[PDB]
């Protein structure tokens, strides 16, 4: 109702509509945020969007791709991009990496129940006493 120009709002429609399910206007938005200036290296939520449209259709290398490229974009929304890109490393065989994104996603934000059940699956099947 206030105005759909904008690199946020670009990346807001796209995370709305990737949520909803339309996978081409999330396509278009997130290459619209990136065309537009204010997104070009400073907004997770476009690559975010691709690497969570990947994710979903099981495109788990594009996927890392756009999630390390989200996470060197913002690091403030990190908790989002490593959380994914983490679980890529469960998509690629490499619970360690897989395991150092997610501890950075908790201690990011300590009260994610989907993040805390990930890393004690990782801590029972590849962690020592230690851990």
């Amino acid at each position: 109702x206030x105005x759909x120009x904008x690199x946020x709002x670009x990346x807001x429609x796209x995370x709305x509509x990737x949520x909803x399910x339309x996978x081409x206007x999330x396509x278009x938005x997130x290459x619209x945020x990136x065309x537009x200036x204010x997104v070009e290296a400073m907004q997770a939520e476009s690559c975010y969007q691709l690497a969570r449209s990947f994710h979903v259709q099981e495109d788990y290398d594009q996927a890392f791709q756009y999630y390390y490229q989200a996470t060197q974009f913002a690091s403030s929304s990190f908790v989002l991009p490593f959380f994914g890109l983490g679980q890529m490393y469960i998509y690629r065989g490499d619970k360690e990496n897989a395991s150092q994104c997610f501890e950075k996603v908790l201690k990011a934000y300590p009260n994610n129940y989907e993040t805390m059940k990930i890393l004690g699956s990782l801590y029972a099947a590849s962690e020592d006493q230690e851990k």
